[PDB]
């Protein structure tokens, strides 16, 4: 009277294993490697409706210069002040850049014209910079290719002695970030596998069992990689560095956890005295639903990213869910098949300890005897991490999160050695009318607008037609001058319908004060256009500061939406499986409390020890994984409690603690260490995400699963399983 599903998985184990291996091999061989697919299918990091991107694109369209939103700055640095040779080299480089229309779309030559030459040259005179609008939006593969082409054009040429060109900028930073993440993914995988091997040898103390678990992990990881790369290659969805790295790490960790659960339950059945066939059937009956529910929870939590606004999270959503589904399918079908096939030979999967752990029994007895005090202590420990909130802050520049030898970092270092960050991050503001503004009164009004913008606090320079370098030059004889005509061509649209101001903020515009300055600039422009024929003009404001403001707004909204959706979906899944509202609520609440400790530990590790503030993407990525895995562990505990409750509530809790003590502890340690192994990446954002998830899962395994959940269960008693009667 064996159930049909485990019987089928056991009788046809060899065909199932062969089919899984063949499918995974086909997926990997037919389509290129995941790194190449991610490079080809990289997506822009800014939403198409972002105000900054729209403003920059509108400026490009109006002036008939470009249709992109990505600009890289080429900085010429010299050991001696630049002169005739440097100018000739710069002119040749500009001509070559303009020749390559495939990648370069516009070159804002300001050092060339004597009208704005002083603006583009450093105070010491040993350096200069030129902005280049390149094809493709920041982040996508076309932008990376354009950055590489610009860098090749600038560096690979005959340069004057002591003069070097560096291609810095936000687009270059994103390209180098993607390159570093893709490069470090291999090292992440290697270190993760080494850590997993060490942990498995420690847990099982058997080389054969470790090899079996490693084989299952390799199968699951390879399947997830193959399907993700296959779908990405055929343009089903976009991919990012974070998406690929998290797919790989989560696949490895989830496969290892599922294998640990199955093998631990099988070995517990063996220790109970059941034969190998009966042990396998007991293992399946006791862990198949738990593994399926845990995988569905992880997949749904990851899929919740798909309903965000920022392109990175949204593009990360679907691939993670698909990969988790593949890992679960492999674990529930190839898992038991491998276990049966292996256990049919010698003393392979038979346990070596053949003894119980008095520590877990003692912990269970203590938790049952004194639930209130243990619960209070666990809650206090979880909420201690809230102390990191007052000191918590984030930065948006990615220079800190990349290695110094990175070309973008070298360019930024040279620029900051010779220029200020405000100049390297100018803010563009276009005022567009439906008439021609090439009349002296309109120029007076434009100068008034520029003065209004300068009056705003933290506004260092306002370059425009009336202020080519920020210093004002108005008879028509001024118009008759050729330099004024060139300035009009540079700062006004070909038809004269629009005028663009370049605003350099005092200090650093990439701050909260910078956002306030942006808002005040919009207000000042609106005030200036009042009462003038410019009243109907539309105002667009783009740049690095506006882009980072949009990123901040999107990050906040995405964090809120992701947290809410993940909580609701996980609660629904746990309610469906456990058939108890109170149990699911307890699981979700305990993991939510663990989240605060996770955040506190991560902030303490990175801000106050390493010295690098958490990236603006770490928390939304880490929240879903922490919630899913903590819910899975509490689900294991609750499921075993439901199985053992027939002997009594407290006796059932103690038996659940004993049975699922070592297995879930080993699984949690393995998952936490696999996540923490991402810290080896050169990209520091991925390391922060991995360390945050690892710390959170360590706290959940040590405190939440062991103490908080059993204490809450004991205190609730019969009400823990409401509404179903016990």
């Amino acid at each position: 009277p064996r159930p049909r599903l485990p019987w089928f998985l056991r009788t046809f184990a060899v065909p199932i294993i062969l089919a899984w291996v063949a499918v995974v091999a086909i997926l990997n061989t037919v389509v290129p490697t995941l790194d190449e697919v991610g490079e080809m299918r990289a997506v822009s990091m800014a939403p198409n409706d972002a105000p900054s991107t729209l403003a920059i694109k509108r400026v490009g369209q109006v002036f008939e210069e470009y249709d992109t939103s990505s600009s890289v700055m080429i900085v010429l640095e010299g050991e001696e002040p630049l002169g005739i040779e440097a100018h000739a080299f710069y002119d040749k480089m500009v001509a070559d850049l303009r020749a390559d229309t495939e990648h370069v779309q516009h070159v804002q030559d300001f050092w060339g014209d004597t009208l704005t030459a002083s603006g583009a040259q450093s105070v010491d005179g040993k350096a200069a910079y030129v902005q280049v609008y390149i094809a493709g939006d920041q982040g996508e593969s076309l932008a990376n290719e354009s950055v590489e082409a610009v860098r090749k054009i600038a560096t690979e040429r005959e340069t004057p002695s002591g003069v070097k060109a560096y291609v810095t900028g936000a687009a270059a930073t994103s390209a180098d970030q993607r390159a570093e993440g893709d490069a470090s993914m291999k090292l992440i995988e290697g270190v993760t596998f080494a850590v997993i091997t060490v942990m498995l040898l420690a847990v099982y103390r058997s080389v054969i069992t470790t090899l079996i678990v490693l084989a299952m992990v390799v199968l699951g990881l390879s399947g997830a990689r193959g399907i993700v790369a296959f779908l990405g290659f055929y343009n089903v969805f976009g991919l990012t560095t974070f998406a690929t790295n998290m797919v790989v790490t989560l696949a490895i960790a989830a496969a290892t956890d599922y294998a640990i659960f199955l093998i631990g339950r099988y070995q517990e059945a063996r220790r109970a005295g059941e034969d190998r066939e009966s042990a396998y059937y007991t293992m399946f009956h006791g862990t198949a639903h738990v593994v399926l529910a845990s995988g569905l929870t992880i997949a749904g939590a990851t899929l919740c990213l798909h309903f965000t606004r920022l392109p990175y999270f949204q593009t990360m959503g679907v691939p993670l869910a698909i990969g988790m589904l593949i890992v679960v399918a492999a674990a529930l079908t190839a898992g038991p098949a491998v276990i049966s096939v292996v256990s049919r030979f010698g003393k392979t999967l038979e346990p070596k300890r053949f003894s119980r752990s008095p520590g877990w029994h003692r912990v269970g007895t203590a938790t049952v005897r004194w639930p209130g005090a243990i619960l209070v202590c666990a809650v206090v420990a979880a909420l201690i991490g809230l102390l990191a909130l007052p000191g918590y802050y984030t930065t948006y520049d990615d220079r800190r999160y990349l290695p110094d030898d990175v070309p973008a970092n070298v360019g930024y270092d040279a620029a900051f050695r010779h220029f200020s960050q405000a100049k390297m991050n100018p803010d563009l503001m276009m005022v567009e009318t439906d008439r021609d503004l090439r009349n002296p009164a309109d120029f007076l009004v434009i100068d008034k607008i520029a003065k209004a913008l300068k009056n705003v606090h933290g506004i260092a320079q306002v370059q425009t037609i009336t202020r080519p370098d920020g210093d004002p030059i108005l008879p028509p004889e001024a118009f008759e001058t050729d330099d004024f005509q060139r300035g009009m061509k540079l700062f006004m649209s070909p038809d004269g319908h629009a005028v663009r101001f370049t605003i350099i903020h005092q200090g650093d515009p990439l701050t909260e004060e910078g956002t306030a300055r942006m808002d005040e600039l919009k207000v000042a422009a609106a005030d200036a256009i009042k009462g003038t024929p410019f009243e109907g003009a539309r105002i667009y404001l783009g740049g690095s500061a506006a882009t980072y403001n949009d990123m901040q707004i999107g990050a906040d909204y995405d964090l809120i939406i992701v947290a809410a959706s993940a909580l609701i979906l996980i609660f629904i899944i746990m309610m469906v499986l456990t058939r108890a509202v109170v149990a699911a609520a307890v699981i979700v609440g305990t993991v939510v409390l663990s989240l605060a400790s996770a955040f506190g530990l991560s902030v303490l590790l990175w801000q106050h020890i390493v010295g690098i503030p958490l990236h603006w993407m770490v928390l939304p990525m880490s929240v879903i994984v922490l919630l899913a895995v903590g819910a899975d562990y509490n689900l294991l505990l609750v499921s075993r409690m439901k199985e053992e409750i027939h002997a009594g509530i407290r006796t059932g809790i103690i038996r659940a603690m004993v049975g699922t003590g070592a297995v879930v502890t080993a699984a949690g340690l393995v998952f936490a260490f696999t996540m923490a192994s991402m810290a080896v990446s050169s990209l520091i954002t991925i390391g922060q995400v991995g360390t945050t998830i690892g710390l959170g899962l360590l706290f959940d395994t040590l405190v939440v699963r062991s103490l908080m959940t059993p204490s809450i269960a004991t205190l609730l008693g019969r009400w823990f399983w409401w509404p179903q009667r016990v």
